[PDB]
């Protein structure tokens, strides 16, 4: 599917809300524990990527095909939200653009 | 028509080919020399000059204009000879496609 | 077809001969040159290259098949010159004749 291959890719990071049980009953019991508080956690991550790329050193004379905007007037604008405030990528974008000797 | 304007511009560069006379007579005359040797001269210049550029530092989120080349199959590539070698400018290319807040 | 794959060969050289103008009409004009001095460039070269051999340890008994010239009294000696004195390359001549166990 493309990628970067790795024998030692990036770590699984996994998370679990800790069981908190409801109130026991006095008498013991000792079969599991079937209810407990119903509860859901939030927060915020980040993620900070150090990527390493290479220069482009070409002689070749004339300009080269480059990713622009489209150019027609649109109802909505691109890669941007409409008036419902939903986010809309148009279309993919590949990294193929500048070329190179074979 | 668009460039910097200079109080003190590049210097303008004067350039002759130093006259060499035909024979003269052998009895003295004090009238001007009419004639002289047909020739012409010929050689190679550079130009080297340093520009300072501002970088672009823009958060905008949607991607933007940028000048591309044109997407049609052509008989000649653009900015390119032809088959007779004549060189060709296919169109301008203006300096503004990077948008900017007011 | 044979080779050394390298991923940075020998660079290319390129050369050519600078173009010297005739001479140029005294009205000017804008056009390009059209009209130049004929002329060809001659010299020498040389190419000094530095070969690393892997040294032949081998126990084999018996004597091996090599390269030698053919033992036929010719009118033209091998690899050498004609009465017309065009030089003539017999036969092509591969590397392998010693042997190796594999």
């Amino acid at each position: 599917m493309g990628g970067f291959g790795l024998k030692n890719p990036p770590p699984q990071i996994l998370i679990k809300n800790t069981p908190v049980p409801a109130d026991p009953p006095t008498q013991f019991s000792s079969q599991k524990i079937n209810s407990f508080i119903t509860q859901y956690s939030t927060g915020q991550m980040t993620v900070e990527i150090e990527w390493e790329l290479r220069k482009e050193n070409s002689k070749r004379w004339n300009p080269e095909i480059q990713y622009t905007a489209n150019f027609n007037n649109s109802a909505n604008a691109q890669f941007s939200v409409n008036n419902n405030g939903l986010y809309i990528e148009d279309r993919t974008i590949g990294t193929r653009y500048l070329t190179h000797t074979l």
